[PDB]
Formats: C-alpha cells, sequence, structure tokens
C-alpha cells in the first residue's frame, strides 16, 4: 500500500504544516501537525475542556462506529517550547492520503495548554518519531508509521515541505519526479528516539565550507534550524545589524536586510535553504525589527533541523530495520 496527503503552512510564515487525516466512521477530517519529533497521535476532541477549545475541529469517538476506549490507558506529553497535552486514548481506524490503519491509537485530549488552544488551524499532532517515544500509560503504543510499515510497498515515509506554499507527505514509496539529482542517505541513531543523523558541515552564503560534525535531529514539528552557538554567530555575523535579543528571544535583524544562504552537509553532499526562507518577519507587527530562522541550540540541548532546513530538501525517513535518513535537492 502507499498513501500521498497535501500539507499546508498555517500562516504566511510556514509556521507549522497542517495535513488532512480521516479519523473514524463515518470519517471525521482533522488537519494534524505531522511531527517527525514525537511520537503521539493526539487530537482536540469532544472530551477536552471547553475553555480550550477556540476554532478547533475535534474528534468525537462517539460518533464513530469504529472507536473503541483503550480501558486504561492515558497520555500525557511535554513539547521543547513549553506546550503541553493530555487525556485518555481510543482505538480507531485512521487514514492518510488513502493509507489506512486500523486499530490505531487515537489519543483524546482532555487538557491543553495555551498555545495550543491559541493556534485555532491545528487539529492535533501526529507523531512521526520512534515508537519508543510514545507517552501511553501503562500500555505503550505504536505511530502511525509504525503501524503502517508492514503494509507498506517500502517501509518509508518523505517529507517534501513548501515554501510558503503547498508540499507533500507520502507513505511507501519515493516519488522520483520530486527531487532534483540524487539522495543521499546518511546513518540514524534511534538512541534518543529521534531521527538523529550527522551533518558534514556548513557553509554561510558563498562562504568556504566548514568541515564539521554536527549531530541533531531531523524535526518536522519545529519551525526553525536550531545550531551550535558558533554556527550560528558566524551565519548572522554576515547580516548586518543582526544580533542576539534576550528580550525577543533570539537573534534579530534589520527587515530591511538581504539575508544569506545557508548551506548544510549531508555526507559529500550538500542542501542550500536560500536566504529568503531564514526571514520570520517582524518580531511584533509593524516593527522593522524581523526575527532570525536560524538560531542558537545551546540550551535546548540538541540540534534540530526544523521545517527551515527540511523545506529546502526532499527529505526521506527510512524506516528499514536499520533506519537511515536521505536528502535530495528539489
Ligand atoms: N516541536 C516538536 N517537534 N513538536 O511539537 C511542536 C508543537 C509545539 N507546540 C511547538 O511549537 O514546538
Amino acid at each position: 500500500s502507499t498513501g500521498s496527503a497535501t500539507t499546508t503552512p498555517i500562516d504566511s510564515l510556514d509556521d507549522a504544516y497542517i495535513t488532512p487525516v480521516q479519523i473514524g466512521t463515518p470519517a471525521q477530517t482533522l488537519n494534524l501537525d505531522f511531527d517527525t519529533g514525537s511520537s503521539d497521535l493526539w487530537v482536540f476532541s469532544s472530551e477536552t475542556t471547553a475553555s480550550e477549545v477556540d476554532g478547533q475541529t475535534i474528534y468525537t469517538p462517539s460518533k464513530s462506529t469504529t472507536a473503541k476506549l483503550l480501558s486504561g490507558a492515558t497520555w500525557s506529553i511535554s513539547y521543547g517550547d513549553g506546550s503541553s497535552s493530555s487525556g485518555d486514548v481510543y482505538t480507531d481506524t485512521v487514514s492518510v492520503g488513502g493509507l489506512t490503519v486500523t486499530g490505531q491509537a487515537v489519543e483524546s485530549a482532555k487538557k491543553v495548554s495555551s498555545s495550543f488552544t491559541e493556534d485555532s488551524t491545528i487539529d492535533g499532532l501526529l507523531g512521526l518519531a520512534f515508537s519508543t517515544l510514545n507517552t501511553v500509560s501503562p500500555t505503550q503504543q505504536k505511530t502511525f508509521f509504525d503501524n503502517a510499515k508492514a503494509s507498506l510497498d517500502s517501509p518509508v515515509f518523505t517529507a517534501d515541505l513548501g515554501y510558503h506554499a503547498p508540499g507533500t507527505y507520502n507513505f511507501g514509496f519515493i516519488d522520483t519526479t520530486a527531487y532534483t539529482g540524487s539522495i543521499t542517505y546518511t546513518a540514524v541513531s534511534t538512541k534518543q528516539g529521534f531521527w538523529e543523523w550527522t551533518s558534514t558541515g556548513y557553509a554561510v552564503g558563498s562562504g568556504t565550507f566548514k568541515s564539521t560534525s554536527i549531530d541533531g535531529i531531523a524535526d518536522t514539528g519545529t519551525t526553525l534550524l536550531y545550531l551550535p552557538a558558533t554556527v550560528v554567530s558566524a551565519y548572522w555575523a554576515q547580516v548586518s545589524g543582526a544580533k542576539s535579543s534576550s528580550s525577543v528571544g533570539g537573534y534579530v535583524f534589520p527587515c530591511s536586510a538581504t539575508l544569506p544562504s545557508f548551506t548544510f552537509g549531508v555526507g559529500s553532499a550538500r542542501i542550500v535553504i536560500p536566504g529568503d526562507y531564514i526571514d520570520f518577519g517582524p518580531i511584533s507587527t509593524g516593527s522593522s525589527s524581523c526575527f532570525g530562522g536560524i538560531q542558537s541550540s545551546a540550551g535546548i540541548g540538541i540540534n534540530i533541523f526544523g521545517d527551515v532546513a527540511l523545506k529546502a530538501a526532499f527529505v526521506v525517513f527510512n524506516g528499514a530495520t536499520t533506519p537511515t535518513l536521505g536528502f535530495a535537492s528539489k
């Protein structure tokens, strides 16, 4: 089997991407944030505290003839931005882009934190990291991908995120028309439950490439590119007036600037992020200070190749017995 679904930016800055997902019978379609940095599929629901729902589409398990309470199971998750959610669990039929999994754990939110409530466009998350991070207790549950894997033509999914445009998540096949050149594959460590890999270095603009190992994670659920302070300082040093602002919470730059590109290494290959991808707009409405899309990972504890980096590539998440990651230009 295979699946193919379009993913669409939620706003003009590509802060996140939503992908429609069919849950239950008859189908209830919710727009989920596909997240290769976590492993829970959770949704706003009829059980979510009413004051914590503001415009989201909800899953109502009582209206699904295939929903079943997973007795005794609860879940609770906290994300890197300090956001959180928790609730109970149903099993139900879940389909993405024509690919159907029966008996998928659908984690129904009873509570969500304010940042979730405030984002009316995101109806929940669909985790695509390794199932070892799944938070369901007392019986850990499998991700949609892990459940689908055996049925897929090939045990892979791909992320093809657009810049200010829709893109695609494919399951079970590699669309050879979706990228240019060849895909370069690189080793993955699953020891922390993430799609963790080692970049071979970087360049800033037209500068020379610096060969240096940068361990990090391929994370579709993180907006920005978080890298060591040395790397990030070398980038922003090439932008007149750029500075790190503790009050704003990162590097900012004059909105009048034209940003340089940033290149990262994948083996002997190179992925170029155009400068425009690194512009996240005014820090507040009408401001002439703009927020940078490359930020320091110091204090996070891990480097994160988030959407800013991933949307510059066609990315293969290869879930074979020994997982690997593939990157191509596009
Ligand atoms: N960051 C990852 N990978 N997952 O979830 C992201 C949702 C969270 N509120 C955030 O904005 O970070």
